[PDB]
């Protein structure tokens, strides 16, 4: 599924990622639109043999099992292909995991190029939320 800006912005919401981790809405949609342009089927491979996995680009060799991927874990405790659901349940609930990691959403590299310290505020303006 592609979404609408506002339209991923209420499903975050409504899904408790709204100030989740003190990260305002704005943040995660900026993250959203840098890593997958709002596609919640994207996938990217990454050098090491990983691949990230939907509209937050989540990857393999912590947080997902997709099979291959040597050596990794399955921290969220979901296939990768769950994270490439019209129904962003589970990129939410795995996002949560991550950004509690411990560097907050600068795990997510786009995040903090590309949104961090910018007016991610930008990204709801204008939504009914
Ligand atoms: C200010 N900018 C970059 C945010 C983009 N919005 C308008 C969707
Ligand atoms: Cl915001
Ligand atoms: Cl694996
Ligand atoms: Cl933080
Ligand atoms: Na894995």
């Amino acid at each position: 599924k592609v979404f609408g800006r506002c339209e991923l912005a209420a499903a975050m919401k409504r899904h408790g990622l709204d100030n989740y981790r003190g990260y305002s809405l704005g943040n995660w949609v900026c993250a959203a639109k840098f890593e997958s342009n709002f596609n919640t089927q994207a996938t990217n491979r990454n050098t090491d043999g990983s691949t990230d996995y939907g509209i937050l680009q989540i990857n393999s060799r912590w947080w997902c099992n997709d099979g291959r991927t040597p050596g990794s874990r399955n921290l969220c405790n979901i296939p990768c292909s769950a994270l490439l659901s019209s129904d962003i349940t589970a990129s939410v609930n795995c996002a949560k995991k991550i950004v509690s990691d411990g560097n907050g959403m600068n795990a997510w590299v786009a995040w903090r190029n590309r949104c961090k310290g910018t007016d991610v505020q930008a990204w709801i303006r204008g939504c009914r939320l």
